[PDB]
This record gives C-alpha cells, sequence and structure tokens, in this order.
C-alpha cells in the first residue's frame, strides 16, 4: 500500500508513520511517501489511496504541493477507496470534512471515518496505528 501526506512541521508525517506502522504490524507493506516525492501513475494502481494533510488557512487542504496534486489525480480516482488523515491546530475538523465531501464529489469510496488529531499525536498514538489496522482489515 502506499501513503502520500503533506506535512508542515511533522504533526501529520508523525500521524503517517504510525498508520504504516499498524498497516505493517497487521502483516501487509506500506511505503509512507511525501506528497512533493510522488509519481501519480504508480500512485494510481493501489486498491486504497491514503492521504494525508494537516489543516491550512482557512480550513483547507495546503495550496503549494498538496492541493495541486489532488486537483492532478481527481479525474482519474472515480471509484477507488480513499482513507483520509490529518492533524490541525485550533479549528473542529472544518477542512477534513470539506476534503471527504471532495473526495466523495470526485466518485471516491471514502473507507473509513478521517482520522484527525490536534497537533502532535503522542496520546494519540495507539489511534493512529489502530486506524492502519481498519485500513489493513479492508
Ligand atoms: C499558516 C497556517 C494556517 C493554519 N490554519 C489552520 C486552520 O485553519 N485550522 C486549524 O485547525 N489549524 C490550522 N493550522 C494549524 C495546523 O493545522 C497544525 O499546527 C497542525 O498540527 C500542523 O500539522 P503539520 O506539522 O503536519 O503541518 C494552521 C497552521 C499554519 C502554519
Amino acid at each position: 500500500m502506499k501513503i502520500v501526506y503533506w506535512s508542515g512541521t511533522g504533526n501529520t508525517e508523525k500521524m503517517a508513520e504510525l498508520i504504516a506502522k499498524g498497516i505493517i504490524e497487521s502483516g501487509k507493506d506500506v511505503n509512507t511517501i511525501n506528497v512533493s516525492d510522488v509519481n501519480i501513475d504508480e500512485l494510481l494502481n493501489e486498491d486504497i489511496l491514503i492521504l494525508g494533510c494537516s489543516a491550512m488557512n482557512d480550513e483547507v487542504l495546503e495550496e503549494s504541493e498538496f492541493e495541486p496534486f489532488i486537483e492532478e489525480i481527481s479525474t482519474k480516482i472515480s471509484g477507488k477507496k480513499v482513507a483520509l488523515f490529518g492533524s490541525y491546530g485550533w479549528g473542529d475538523g472544518k477542512w477534513m470534512r470539506d476534503f471527504e465531501e471532495r473526495m466523495n464529489g470526485y466518485g471516491c469510496v471514502v473507507v473509513e471515518t478521517p482520522l484527525i488529531v490536534q497537533n502532535e499525536p503522542d496520546e494519540a498514538e495507539q489511534d493512529c496505528i489502530e486506524f492502519g489496522k481498519k485500513i489493513a482489515n479492508i
């Protein structure tokens, strides 16, 4: 499997790592890829797309790298299964509600409730691992 993410200070990156650990613990292999190093063609062959991005202003996906990536794959992901996650600070998850709506709008099937954690995982570490385990059970 593959996990693609954008992280500005490392919070979402840490989540990606933990999610990967859960998939690996379930017996499967997974590679975490920063959005800047992703190859669209290879990503599009995947059964499930696991995508993560922290909340940027104002309650939107990161604009210089992540959003362009999403816009680029938008027309080629109808029917694909996707799992969403990300870290946020002061909001209540609005950016993720929108991200979920957007992906559904492109024809994707959002397989699980998006995982959102405030700031660094730390206390939510097991939650991240468990989310990975749920995806591996799909
Ligand atoms: C410029 C900027 C704008 C932000 N806007 C929001 C926002 O609208 N809502 C929110 O909850 N957090 C907001 N945050 C906080 C980040 O989502 C939060 O610090 C998160 O933990 C960053 O994760 P990352 O290290 O993976 O980037 C913003 C952070 C930055 C740097």
